[PDB]
């Protein structure tokens, strides 16, 4: 298990324009094109990302490259911020990829707001860092994958990923 097939198993792949648990559109593996409420805006964005113009739909390839860069982007935000970093730096392997989970959903300044928890990390006071970070919209909203990424920094283990 890695960070690139967790985050499959979490977001899905959909190759047409779709709109994700907030109602964004949203296309690839989790790939969040516009907060904007016209489709058109949102082809357009498709074409600016991909390269030419496709109509609302991408192939696999498409897909899985829109994936790379984003998986990339979402590490190198985490290694940019100063709240961020630190935290990341403490943690094993298995936990930095929860941290980049996080990042991946809802984005560096997001992640940077869970400031109470973050400090729980970084002390590896895992199952007090569990409840505080079950305190969330982010939690009450998308409670089914949340609570496996909460797993995942409690028990540093990809067990919550296994039988699936």
């Amino acid at each position: 298990m890695n960070i690139f097939e967790a985050l499959r198993i979490d977001e899905g792949l959909r190759l047409k324009i779709y709109k994700d648990t907030e109602g964004y559109y949203t296309i690839g593996i989790g790939h969040l094109l516009t907060k904007s409420p016209s489709l058109n805006a949102a082809k357009s964005e498709l074409d600016k990302a991909i390269g030419r113009n496709t109509n609302g739909v991408i192939t696999k390839d498409e897909a899985e490259k829109l994936f790379n860069q984003d998986v990339d982007a979402a590490v190198r935000g985490i290694l940019r911020n100063a709240k961020l970093k630190p935290v990341y730096d403490s943690l094993d392997a298995v936990r930095r990829a929860a941290l980049i989970n996080m990042v991946f959903q809802m984005g560096e300044t997001g992640v940077a707001g869970f400031t109470n928890s973050l400090r729980m990390l970084q002390q590896k006071r895992w199952d007090e860092a569990a409840v505080n970070l079950a305190k969330s919209r982010w939690y009450n909203q998308t409670p089914n994958r949340a609570k496996r990424v909460i797993t995942t920094f409690r028990t540093g283990t990809w067990d919550a990923y296994k039988n699936l």
